[PDB]
């Protein structure tokens, strides 16, 4: 997929935003989503971990301990046409990624680890090359 992939963010940035409100956050998590780049780097930021995580909450994309649940994630990859293997896929790398990373004292940080894994696994999987503009916008790149 990769377009339907950045495409499907209807919603998934623009309610960053609510989740800056409703967590006092600042707004430098917008670089955050803004296209990890890098080769292995998990970035410094924390917070990005709790706007992600409120945003999978409201998108009903987890189940209510904090695993994610796979069929209602596809259901979001499915609103444009994805790729039945790239859904599933963005899918598996959660159950890979959760299989590596222990445990933490703050979901955050616990989500933070998968969070920054699931871009690595899409950037080894040569999903990510160098198109820009995953999830953001442009005003005024400075």
């Amino acid at each position: 997929s990769q377009e339907v992939m950045k495409n499907l963010s209807l919603n998934f940035g623009k309610a960053l935003d609510e989740c800056k409100k409703e967590m006092t956050l600042t707004d430098a998590i917008n670089e955050d989503f803004y296209n990890f780049w890098k080769e292995g780097y998990e970035i410094k930021n924390r917070e990005t971990g709790c706007a992600i995580m409120c945003l999978s909450t409201k998108l009903n994309m987890l189940d209510p301990e904090g695993n994610l649940h796979h069929g209602n994630a596809m259901e979001f990859a499915k609103k444009h046409g994805a790729d039945e293997t790239m859904a599933q896929q963005l899918i598996d790398i959660v159950h890979g990624c959760e299989k590596s990373t222990p445990a933490n004292d703050d979901k955050c940080i616990w989500t933070l680890g998968v969070a920054t894994c699931f871009k690595a696994e899409i950037h080894k999987l040569n999903w990510a090359p160098s198109m820009d503009v995953a999830v953001g916008e442009i005003l005024a790149e400075v």
